[PDB]
């Protein structure tokens, strides 16, 4: 038995985590599980206290994961969180990789939202993909979360609101599958580029994949091979046969400046003007409802 905290029992591994791997745990004075992030102190570039200090920032936030404990104890930096359900990604899979244009809507609804209080509160994510958002529990389980800080970072100065310099020749920060076309470029990510790969997210769940996904391949070709196709590819190619607020969206994105603010509730309105004039109906019918978590 392995104890963390002098308050939770570790056990087993349910996920990856940017820095660290994620356990469920119990905390034994509740009587309820907790998520369990565990970094190794002999890592690197040790990176848990920052990220926890982010997390800390962002609390009260709709959609933030709650923070119960953190500190470090012998060879583990420790993390302890109220515990959340499954993945977006979990749940693609659970659907056969495909998701249906109601469930796409519902999602993007709250996932522009998510993106938004992280930006409001001076940082961007870095990182925006399916395995970093995740339903809630019970009362909360038509609630998407957002999680993982491990890479993001402050995009303006928290008094002055002052943006970041713009600058070049940065490496790839985030998942090259879906990365910003400026983040493949070099150039240092704001907050349009969140907002793009959301748009490749919602695509990825409206195809089932992407046309830049298993391509095949030093240091490396893959990476690049990405890179050109992802930049290559029309708008119109990628999202053919889906309704036109996709290709608004991505298209919308990627023409804002470097310190641009994104006009976040016309992004929203452009899918909840199509969620109703499709005349679905907003009750949160997700596609994998017959799930009860
Ligand atoms: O990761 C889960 N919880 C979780 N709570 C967290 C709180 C904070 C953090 C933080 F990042 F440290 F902040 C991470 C957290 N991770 C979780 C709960 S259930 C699950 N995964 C399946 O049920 C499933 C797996 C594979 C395929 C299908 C799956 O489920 C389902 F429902 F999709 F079918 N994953
Ligand atoms: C909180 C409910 C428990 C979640 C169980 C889902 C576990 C499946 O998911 C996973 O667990 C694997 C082994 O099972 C690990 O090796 C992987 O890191 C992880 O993806
Ligand atoms: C309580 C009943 C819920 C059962 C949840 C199990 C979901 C298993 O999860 C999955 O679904 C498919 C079938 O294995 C596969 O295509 C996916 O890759 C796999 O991750």
């Amino acid at each position: 038995e392995l104890r963390v905290g002098n308050r939770y029992r570790l056990g087993n591994k349910i996920g990856s985590g940017s820095f660290g791997d994620i356990y469920l745990g119990t905390d034994i004075a509740a009587g309820e599980e907790v998520a369990i992030k565990l970094e190794c102190v002999k890592t690197k570039h040790p990176q848990l206290h920052i990220e926890s200090k982010i997390y800390k920032m962002m609390q009260g936030g709709v959609g933030i994961p709650t923070i119960r404990w953190c500190g470090a104890e012998g060879d583990y930096n420790v993390m302890v969180m109220e515990l959340l359900g499954p993945s977006l990604e979990d749940l693609f899979n659970f659907c056969s990789r495909k998701f249906s244009l109601k469930t796409v809507l519902l999602l993007a609804d709250q996932m522009i939202s998510r993106i938004e209080y992280i930006h409001s509160k001076n940082f961007i994510h870095r990182d925006v993909k399916p395995d970093n958002f995740l339903m809630g529990l019970g009362k909360k389980g038509n609630l998407v979360y957002i999680i993982d800080f491990g890479l993001a970072k402050k995009y303006r100065d928290a008094r002055t609101h002052q943006h970041i310099p713009y600058r070049e020749n940065k490496n790839l920060t985030g998942t090259a599958r879906y990365a910003s076309i400026n983040t493949h470029l070099g150039i240092e990510q704001s907050r349009r580029d969140d907002l793009e790969s959301l748009g490749y997210v919602l695509m990825y769940f409206n195809l089932g994949s992407l046309p830049w996904q298993g391509l095949k391949a030093t240091k490396r070709q893959k990476y690049e091979r990405i890179s050109e196709k992802k930049m290559s590819t029309p708008i119109e190619v990628l999202c053919k046969g889906y309704p036109s607020e996709f290709a608004t969206y991505l298209n919308f994105c990627r023409s804002l400046r470097f310190d641009d603010k994104p006009d976040y509730s016309y992004l929203r309105q452009l899918f909840r003007n199509l969620f109703h004039r499709q005349g679905f109906s907003y009750d949160y019918v997700f596609d994998w409802n017959m799930l009860k978590f």
